[PDB]
């Protein structure tokens, strides 16, 4: 048998016959070399032909079956981490089988089986013009019948490369990682690049899942064709999950019209600390009734914070909707610390530029939403001067509340909705005086209202307009068409930089006269006094001030021989009246800039 | 000796006789296989019986001595990283010995010895009803006599499972990781679950330590019994240390009354980017005089940012206290970007709901604190409408300053302390007008004051109340009992949504008359004029306005034949007086809503 | 040949003859032991003499050539990760050769070759008093002729120790990691310590590079001598790059005058979540025209967020400058969530304390900058009471815009520039009323203006001063010297805590009279009435009020027999005039505190 010894050694069992003890420590386990090598595993351990000879990866080799055999085997031992070695590109060239075939799946992920991707995974041209989802954690073609994927992490310095292939048809779907009904799963460090896909990563399934995250990943050039119907790089569809410290970049013209970086679709989800360039949209924050199975009908505790973006459309898009039996609700959202610009483009050349959009549902309905208790604070937004279609908020569907405090918005509109489109019902819209309104679009606003209140109704709302520079081009600071009801609201226009404006606040239906409307704004008023020497009344010539509770002078008095009143009340006939002083008698006639006040 | 060759090879020294050169590179080191295997180490290298045969882990095997032998040996070589292999559960079934026995220690950590926990560490039922601290970095039973633990990191995808065992007695202590006097130590990635413990992780010891962190960890179901006296998942007791991007969840009813996610107890500490569900409390931020040995008597540079929480009690609890010889101080705190809700519960069913609590000391003393220079900004807080016991701040102990700017608070009270309890001394409480006060509790506030100023005294404080909707249920917006002194303060109530309120600001001791009190609020006032045609005075019927410096009309004038004054001063007898206008003579009698102003 | 078998086995090819199959899986690859060992690589694989015998590291061994041979070889295979083993200190004792010699380079980094530093890398005394850059990613002495460094990550629990050696001459440069023209490079986890260097890490080169990051690193004691000209621990000189969750500490007195933690020099860069102690400065945010080659002439999307600092000079320093052919621009910056203190020091003992500094260029020019669209929000700043030289903003060079909202600034000055120095041109400076002004420096401000507007001109600016306590020591709240033009601006001083101030707002050139200046502030005014019983005019004795549009009483009326007017206008001769009431006749003389208003 010393023949058998040499033979044993050269055989696949040879390492199992060579002894080892850690650092020659006599207190350590007496092991065999194979035991120590068995502590780790790589694709090389499965990337072999039927006789066991290793196969080199490359563009003419389909690595799929080998990677799947590796995952299957490690799963059978309770899990571990498979390395995809550095220094090689591992091509995938066929579809998987079984439960992932209903998802156009390539590789099936398994619980407790982690992938350390150090090398590159590329798609072969077998996938050109076809659907695919590269890594799939469902174990059934019907997600409702799927088991869970748990404790599965994909990480490393490596790369998933989608081969540059365009979509074959708009109806197709393409994904990088679908974790499925996914609990404690994550992707960290990986670069996803060079594709035309629907998503790079999806987390959860209709609210099933928990604790799934995307961290320190890069997503580069993942839309490239006019065939691609839509793209959102990460879709978060389970609670207690999020995206942090990622980098998203697109260069395609199509991406400026179709691509969104993240979608948050379940409660207790976040998007923070990320950088986006070249995209249409930053994030959807939406509660879809259709997605309410696993974690309820409410999206709450939604956080979009500390991101950096250059986009062409809207930064954050809010939504909720209904099905026949389920109603979706969105509340308790915070959008904070973000610095966002609309990139250089012509006006109207991409979807309407906005920091916040209150969007209709997927079928265009604007009367299904239940969105409230949103806080938008400490963000910056800029849009170049030429971009007419830029707003701090485009309010296009019913809104039950949104609060803006201490932002800096430098764009064409503050509040906007297109007239003759939707007529949203608006409650609890709060625009605090601490919102700074920039000057980039000064002189560009002919015909336009800075706050264009194109709504069915506004209730329990606050708009405290404060300019920081002049813009005499604008038609008004805030305008309410006669079709918009206004009640139980506070609307103020600070006088600074308004002395030369002919219109400040405009109420085309006289809505400022409502019983519970609290307003103030500047106006110019012509007055005429009685003749009397001494204390003498001045009265407005016009009679449109029956709503005014007090007014006071914003003008100097160039006269020596008299002074108009400093302050005014009204009279039943709608004149203002106040008591001035004639040092010498005579009828006086003056035109004065006043702060008109109602109940404030 | 070719017999000895075969024998050498099969022996524990065999790998030390098989040559190796990296990738057949002739410029590489001529090594032996054992040298390459010696670059890594796992528990398997020590998990062996006295004859060196490997032992399989499992519920009837106590892995403690093997893990300790591994740590001891790697420490002896200057450190390294021990893997706790994936695919196995490693049970701990006895107490450690030596310096950790005074801490109910199981495993002793050692400097530069890292644990990569990929598999699961479970506690055996030996620990049921007993104290324990699983990993302990002290090397002495008396922490004052302990050496340091340095450069010790615990990380991986694995799990520490506390076996579900309840506490045996309230007085017992249980911990996962006590790093001790810990410098550059960390826990990353690990799931701590299934226990009834006091803490999961503690960092530092009485201010000794530095640069210790908890990142991307999960803490799940760590309270389960009514025996557990108290739980705080991470206790940070060294400077330059913190918690980031963690997940905390509890399901026990007891956790809603006793559990806190983090405690920050030393300067330059942080809690950010984390998600909490099912807990009583978010974070304590406290300078205990008793803990002031290693880093001084001041907790400064304390940061609670960008967290997401559903809790049942208080979000942030501030404190400082004294011993006979040391006085603790808390200053330079920021609480920012947090989104927090009180979970669904009955009123008074858990500790009083609050965003910020200024808590007494551990013995209930409210006159020992030195808390100042705190900034609370850009946070959201919500509590359901039924939860009477919910406040933006419960101010229950002396306060030397706290600043609120640009938050959104939607709960029952803004400022609250219970009457007939403590009478805190309050300085430098600043509530900026940019705090938005939500409407969820509108109509729920019968008998209640929105700002209930139940203090001994208030000085150098600012309360700028701004409503955003009506709540005519409330007794007042702000009330000062006669027992609260008020001086050198600014108190304003914006008129919006207040026209129908009978009380806006209430000063039960006439404190608004103080020399350095600056106030304004709406009131209804009855006036009567003299008969005279022309400019004519109107005087208040009541005489309680000797403190008023000016007042102006918040009401329209329904009359044609006269107008009351737009603006009023006072007279020595406490009447208001202003000059209106009688177009026709006659004594006039009117009831007007005024903005009463003092020194503003 | 069984002689040759034993011989084969003991030779460097021996492991290539011992068979292995993973976990005895018959479906796995039939490999050799050497194949499995070849999956990893360490310095030990190259740290050998010319005959291949391993060399032990230590202070008398220069490890440089071995580490370079390792990097060179792994590069030749397409990359991988080289471990620098734990438990050893690896000394570097000579300069590298080739392309890195022009950079005083020691080690040349190569693309796709990662370093896992678990042990310690120390500099030997060969480097004492000499320049050095430890790791260099340029491949040419001229960076303009360099190739790129891509996909190179340095990470681990290890340490780079600079040996404590002082600089030999101020003109020398020292660096830890210069990634060069660096794309997807990073440093994670590493401690840099014990040095006198210029930088620890630099990212990019003149805008060439992308996606480079520094995360969870520590930088400890990296300045130690008066020879060191300047230090900035991380210099970010490529876009889409940043620093997060790092720790920076200095103990040297020299560091308080010279050291800065980070510099952001290209667009889409960030500095977040970090802690700094012992430094002069927090971060420069600068667009240098000289550095504009690779990513354009604009620094935009610059983020400084959520940091904790104790510094001695300025927190954030803004800049832009020009060369003959290129003009640098800085815009779209956010500074948010930071908590910053000037450490204990004497007044004037370190560079002028500031939260924000608008600094000149490197040659002192203050008329080259183009800095605008900056948002500073939700930060705290404190400086001890004695530190005269402390300001929220030192505005020392031309400024095209900066917006402050909802900060808490507790220091000597709000806005400051030294008189008789630079006279900056100021546009779009916005100080919102929601900035809280602390009280630490109350009583310290004799001779001083809280807002000291020492500028050539101010346009399109807003200063809304709101005190929160009294400081009657100060000369004024805001002062404009006659040399500062003021136009199209809003300047307000809230009356709270101002009743006893003799000066509130001071316009030494009467600038508040400008046509488009909107102001309000308190003043004391002496008035005298006519004799007449009844409605009767009161007129100011002084004639300096021709600019006043309205005024109203901030004083009570102690009289029964008359009342002064509640509100006043002006007259052409610059008197105020209003209508009061004489119940009994007689000339009245009163001194009243008024809110003077112009166009507000
Ligand atoms: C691209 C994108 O994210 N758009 C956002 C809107 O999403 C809706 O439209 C997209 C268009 O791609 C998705 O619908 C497509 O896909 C669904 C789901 O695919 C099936 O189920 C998978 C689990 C399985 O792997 C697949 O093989 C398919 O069987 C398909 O049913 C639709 O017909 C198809 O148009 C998106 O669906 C969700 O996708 C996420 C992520 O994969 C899943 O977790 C959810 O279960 C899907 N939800 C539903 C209700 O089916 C649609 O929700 C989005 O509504 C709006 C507003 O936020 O923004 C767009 O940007
Ligand atoms: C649970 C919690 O964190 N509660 C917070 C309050 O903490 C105080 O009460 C808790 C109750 O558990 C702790 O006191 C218990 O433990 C201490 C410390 O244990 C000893 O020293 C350890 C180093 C050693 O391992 C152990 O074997 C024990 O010898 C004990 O002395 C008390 O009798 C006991 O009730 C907590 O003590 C601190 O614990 C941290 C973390 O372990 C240590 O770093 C500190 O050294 C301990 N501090 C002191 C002064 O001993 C008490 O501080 C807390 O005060 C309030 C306010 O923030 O909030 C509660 O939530
Ligand atoms: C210390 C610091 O960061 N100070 C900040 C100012 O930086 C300027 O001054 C410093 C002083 O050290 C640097 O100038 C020194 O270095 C440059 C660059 O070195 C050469 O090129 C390297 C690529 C190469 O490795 C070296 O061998 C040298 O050949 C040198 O040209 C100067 O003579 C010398 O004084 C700094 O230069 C930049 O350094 C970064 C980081 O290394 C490089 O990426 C840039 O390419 C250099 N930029 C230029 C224009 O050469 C100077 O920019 C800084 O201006 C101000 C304001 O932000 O703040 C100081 O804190
Ligand atoms: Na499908
Ligand atoms: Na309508
Ligand atoms: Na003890
Ligand atoms: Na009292
Ligand atoms: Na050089
Ligand atoms: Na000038």
């Amino acid at each position: 048998d010393p023949d058998q010894f040499r033979a044993i050694i050269e055989s696949p069992e040879g390492a199992g016959h060579v002894g080892y003890q850690y650092r020659r420590n006599t207190g350590s386990t007496m092991r065999m070399v194979s035991d120590v090598l068995d502590e780790r595993v790589s694709l090389w351990d499965f990337h072999c032909d039927p006789s066991g000879n290793v196969i080199q990866p490359g563009p003419n080799v389909d690595s799929r079956q080998y990677l799947q055999a590796a995952i299957d085997y490690v799963s059978s031992n309770g899990g571990g981490t498979i390395t995809i070695p550095a220094g090689y590109t591992w091509y995938l060239g066929s579809y998987g089988v079984g439960g992932i075939a209903g998802h156009s799946g390539i590789i099936q992920l398994r619980s407790n089986v982690n992938l350390n991707i150090e090398g590159r995974i590329h798609l072969s041209p077998f996938f050109d013009l076809k659907p695919f989802q590269v890594f799939v954690g469902f174990d059934n073609g019907d997600p409702a019948s799927s088991g869970n994927l748990e404790n599965c992490h994909i990480y490393g310095h490596g790369v998933v490369d989608f081969g540059g292939y365009e979509f074959g048809a708009s109806s197709q779907l393409r994904n990088g990682v679908a974790f499925g009904r996914s609990y404690n799963c994550s992707v960290t460090g990986i670069t996803f690049q060079n594709g035309d896909v629907t998503w790079a990563i999806t987390l959860g399934w209709n609210g099933y899942g928990s604790n799934c995250y995307v961290r320190k990943c890069r997503f580069i050039n993942l839309v490239n064709s006019s065939v691609n119907a839509a793209h959102s790089t990460v879709y978060v569809n389970c609670p207690y999950s999020g995206v942090e410290s990622c980098y998203f970049s697109m260069s395609s013209s199509f991406a400026r019209n179709i691509a969104c970086s993240v979608e948050l679709h379940q409660h207790d989800t976040f998007y923070r600390g990320s950088t986006v360039n070249g995209y249409c949209r930053g994030a959807y924050v939406v509660m879809h009734a259709a997605e309410a199975a696993g974690a309820g009908s409410y999206a709450y505790n939604m956080q979009v914070e500390n991101n950096i973006a250059v986009i062409y459309g809207q930064f954050v898009i809010l939504g909720s909707d209904v099905t026949a039996t389920v109603s979706g609700h969105l509340n308790d959202v915070i959008v904070s610390g973000n610095i966002v610009s609309i990139g250089e483009r012509a006006a109207f050349s991409a979807p309407f530029g906005a920091f916040i959009d209150i969007g209709p549902d997927n079928s265009g309905a604007s009367n299904v939403q239940d969105i409230q208790r949103v806080l938008v604070t400490g963000n910056s937004f800029y849009a170049p001067a030429n971009i007419t279609d830029s707003a701090a908020i485009t309010l296009r569907a019913n809104l039950n509340g949104c609060t803006f405090i201490a932002n800096n918005f430098d764009c064409r509109y503050m509040v906007y909705n297109a007239p003759g489109t939707t007529s949203p019902v608006v409650q609890n819209l709060v625009w605090d005086k601490s919102n700074v309104i920039g000057g980039t679009h000064a002189n560009q606003r002919a015909g336009q209202n800075l706050f264009d209140m194109q709504f069915a109704s506004v209730v329990n709302s606050t708009i405290e307009v404060q300019l920081s520079c002049e813009d005499l081009s604008m038609f008004s600071c805030i305008l309410f068409p006669a079709s918009c009801q206004l009640s139980y609201s506070k609307i103020t226009v600070d006088s600074a930089w308004t002395k030369s404006m002919s219109n400040t606040a405009v109420f085309e239906g006289n809505q400022q006269a409502g019983a519970n409307v609290y307003v103030s704004y500047p106006a110019t008023v012509n007055l005429t006094s009685y003749n009397t020497q001494g204390a003498v009344p001045f009265f407005s010539t016009d009679t449109n001030y029956a709503w005014v509770t007090s007014a006071y002078s914003l003008s100097i008095n160039e006269n020596l021989d008299f002074s108009p009143p400093a302050t005014y009340t009204n009279k039943a006939n709608g004149q203002l009246v106040g008591v001035g002083y004639n040092e010498i008698g005579g009828v006086r006639s003056v035109s004065v800039r006043l702060m008109l006040q109602r109940q404030v």
